[PDB]
């Protein structure tokens, strides 16, 4: 593995902790240095590493897809790499809230996130999902489970480098396209707008196939405004042409987000 003078970063300012989610691994780690300007700084970072592998091409793919695709504040970003000295690791940004999934089950009302909140969750999904897209990249399972969260509540995109979630030219035919991303959106505006809800529920799997292919889709959640509603739909039409592109789905938010924002 040849050193890259704009990722190299020393291992002796790199403190691990304790192992985070479960497997490949990612851990809880201590990193010095950082931010350039103060050296003498010490931030928490998540560790993306390699016991029994045979897989450190994957994890070399993923980091130079990584440094390929750029940064941007709503995927998880990388931070430094250590490639030298040592075993190979992949220090990315955290993410101190989890998954958004489980963010938003734990700030279930039986409501801690306000309803201009929620809409800001989406938009910030749908933003990095738009920068994805320009950078050639397609997920292309994109859940809530993928969604991570900040401190800041800021979303970040993971895994970029679940039948429930797949489009049906992904399901029968295998075919990936960002058309077939902005299906798995629709998924997952579904996901927020219910606080951390389960697509389809009570419905068979295998069943699922069958509903959809006689034009059935999930309902509107209970306290859901139609605009809302109407672009989960819009992203769950079976021609992949008439399905919105991200970028209208980001302004299409941006609307809503802003005009909820008043009161
Ligand atoms: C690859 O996806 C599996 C794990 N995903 C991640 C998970 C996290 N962090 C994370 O989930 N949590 C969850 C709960 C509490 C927590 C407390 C601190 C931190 C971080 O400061 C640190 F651990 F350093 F990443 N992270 C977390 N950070 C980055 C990534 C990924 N790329």
């Amino acid at each position: 593995l040849p050193l890259d003078p704009l990722w190299e970063f020393p291992r002796d300012r790199l403190v691990l902790g304790k192992p985070l989610g479960e497997g490949g691994q990612v851990v809880r780690a201590e990193a010095f240095g950082m931010d350039p300007a103060r050296p003498d700084q010490a931030s928490t970072v998540a560790v993306k590493m390699l016991d029994n592998a045979s897989d450190l091409a994957d994890l070399v793919s993923e980091m130079e897809v990584m440094k390929l695709i750029g940064r941007h504040k709503n995927i998880i970003n990388l931070l430094g790499v250590c490639t030298q000295e040592g075993p190979l690791y992949v220090i990315v940004e955290c993410a101190a809230k989890g998954n958004l999934r489980e963010f938003l089950r734990a700030r279930r009302p039986p409501g801690p996130l306000s309803f201009p909140v929620l809409v800001s969750c989406a938009y910030q999904v749908a933003r990095g999902m738009q920068y994805l897209e320009s950078r050639k990249c397609i997920h292309r399972d994109l859940a809530a489970r993928n969604v991570l969260v900040t401190e800041d509540n800021v979303m970040k995109i993971a895994d970029f480098g679940p039948v429930k979630w797949m489009a049906p030219e992904a399901l029968f035919d295998r075919v990936y396209t960002h058309q077939s991303d902005v299906w798995s959106f629709g998924i997952l505006l579904w996901e927020i707008f219910t606080l951390g809800g389960s697509p389809y529920p009570g419905i068979p799997v295998e069943e699922l196939f069958s509903l959809l292919r006689e034009g059935h889709r999930m309902d509107r959640p209970p306290h859901c405004p139609p605009e809302l509603y109407g672009l989960m739909r819009e992203c769950w039409h079976a021609a992949p042409s008439q399905r919105p592109t991200f970028k209208q789905l980001v302004e299409a938010l941006d609307k809503v987000l802003l005009a909820v924002s008043e009161e």
